[PDB]
């Protein structure tokens, strides 16, 4: 009764549901103790961009291994969640532990107003590898949208809006990327990040180089504007859904409704429609091309993927290597040989970029 009732409640509130991933989507976390050092020194070159960083401690594992996690909020997060919460009922669904999720929630939702108890972690999601809409909406996913920096954990679900991974702490990826005892590998990874101090090593390297650009000698920067773009995409999805929902329901007395799983692909398919892609040296010889992540991501944006020249492709995505495919493409004509960057960047910006800026040879 709760589920079906929820759908009715949301449509009455004129809202949709939004599932939010944490790491590299709305925050970036690291346990490199270098952060605490830089934050305690107003004269440090990284001090200013770390002013809004927040931290907390967690004891993980049977041995009670403790770590101080430093969390950076993606630029404009507060306003983003504020505005989007008026259009979407927020959910947190992370691969981090329940304790991790709760600590992050206390910091981005102190009052508990945005998300509430609508937090999902690897402790209760039901899977340590993939995420599923069915864990939250078993029978009806027509109103749930997802924002995550990874498409593979969602099996490139049509309801997903892949976001550009947020990397504030340069060089640090996702700290939450057999079983329990084998997870001694988590302690091992956290320990290694603490001892290597990747941030300090990189900062030292930038300072040791006798280049020229002064600000480029500073490791950390605030240059991200991904949430502004995302806000526009989510507001658009919301409008289209309720616009069609009104027409769809009125014409069928509520028997039929709108479906974000149909709306989102529609929008995406316009970006690379007309493109037929041939990859060269981008996918391992041991990986099925058409089922690879890059292929599914490109295809979700209207791109067609081919395996040869039998039907000459519009683009040749080359690994910056000089191979027979590159040669063959050039000797031919009308192929645009471009770096992988052209594709990933175009896909990330929901806009087909100028091939002119990504040539190889
Ligand atoms: F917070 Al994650 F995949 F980054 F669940
Ligand atoms: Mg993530």
């Amino acid at each position: 009764r709760l589920e079906s009732e929820n759908v009715k409640r949301l449509r009455q509130e004129k809202r949709l549901s939004l599932i939010v991933d944490l790491d590299q989507t709305i925050i970036h976390a690291t346990v490199d103790p270098t952060v605490g050092e830089w934050m305690s020194d107003p004269g440090n070159v990284n001090y200013d961009v770390l002013r809004d960083v927040r931290s907390f401690n967690l004891q993980e594992g049977p041995s009670g291994y403790t770590s101080c996690y430093y969390i950076k909020f993606r630029p404009g997060l507060a306003q983003f969640l504020q505005k989007i919460s008026e259009l979407y009922e927020l959910h947190i669904y992370t691969m981090g532990t329940k304790a991790y999720a709760k600590e992050v929630a206390k910091i981005i939702d102190p009052t508990g107003k945005l998300f509430q108890d609508r937090v999902l972690s690897r402790d209760d999601s039901g899977s340590l590898a993939q995420k599923s809409l069915r864990r939250l909406f078993p029978c009806d996913t027509s109103m749930v949208v997802v924002i995550d920096d990874r498409g593979d954990v969602w099996d490139w679900n049509p309801n997903l809006i892949k976001v550009v991974p947020y990397e504030f702490f340069v060089g640090i990826g996702d700290i939450n990327s057999a079983l329990e005892e084998q997870n001694k590998e988590r302690v091992t990874a956290l320990e290694l990040q603490k001892s290597e101090r990747p941030l300090a090593k990189q900062q030292n390297a930038l300072l040791e180089d006798e280049g020229k650009p002064t600000p480029s000698h500073t490791l950390l920067h605030n240059r991200d504007h991904e949430l502004e773009r995302l806000e526009k995409v989510l507001k658009d999805i919301h409008a289209v859904y309720y616009e069609e929902e009104n027409d769809i329901s009125s014409r069928s007395g509520n028997h039929k409704h709108a479906n974000v799983g149909l709306i989102i692909p529609k929008m995406k398919q316009k970006v690379l429609k007309g493109c037929r892609l041939l990859f060269s040296g981008v996918i391992p010889l041991g990986v099925d091309v058409l089922s690879s992540d890059i292929a599914k991501w490109a295809m979700s944006f209207g791109a067609e993927v081919v395996l040869d020249f039998s039907v000459p492709p519009t683009h040749l995505i080359a690994a910056k290597i000089r191979t027979e495919k590159v040669k063959k493409a050039v000797s031919m004509g009308n192929i645009k040989v471009v770096k992988l960057n052209w594709l990933t960047e175009s896909l990330s910006q929901w806009k087909r970029l100028p091939e002119s800026d990504y040539l190889l040879y």
